């Protein structure tokens, strides 16, 4: 049906949108602190401690599957990333710190891309 392809262009669209927003976002990362997933062979007791582990480079695989409805869906995966560094790292950390650096950095960023998914549709 033509309502369906409608949909899939849409879904095309926030798709090239939120890639946009997360070369932003990683681009906050220069440290590439939040690019890959937690090593579970280097952190071995990471999973006891965090049971939703994610990193840019998940988020980056989802994206391609055009895996993200809604711009809500994406927030809660880099919520994630920032959300699990300040648990299991120490306030007095190099790790927890550049969390709440690119937290703050990443506001405005997300902040323009809600009023542009709410303004083009
Ligand atoms: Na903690």
């Amino acid at each position: 049906s033509m309502e369906q392809v409608a949909m899939e262009l849409r879904l095309t669209e926030l798709t090239r949108l939120l890639r946009s927003v997360l070369d932003q976002l990683q681009d906050k990362d220069p440290a590439r602190i939040f690019a890959q997933p937690v090593s579970l062979k280097e952190v071995p007791d990471y999973l006891d401690h965090i049971k939703h582990p994610m990193d840019f480079a998940t988020m980056r695989k989802r994206l391609e599957a055009q895996g993200y409805k809604n711009l809500h869906e994406f927030e809660e995966d880099f919520d994630l990333i920032i959300d699990n560094c300040m648990k299991y790292n120490a306030r007095d950390t190099v790790f927890y710190r550049a969390a709440v650096r690119l937290r703050d950095q990443g506001g405005v960023v997300l902040r323009q891309a809600r009023r542009e998914v709410d303004s083009i549709g």
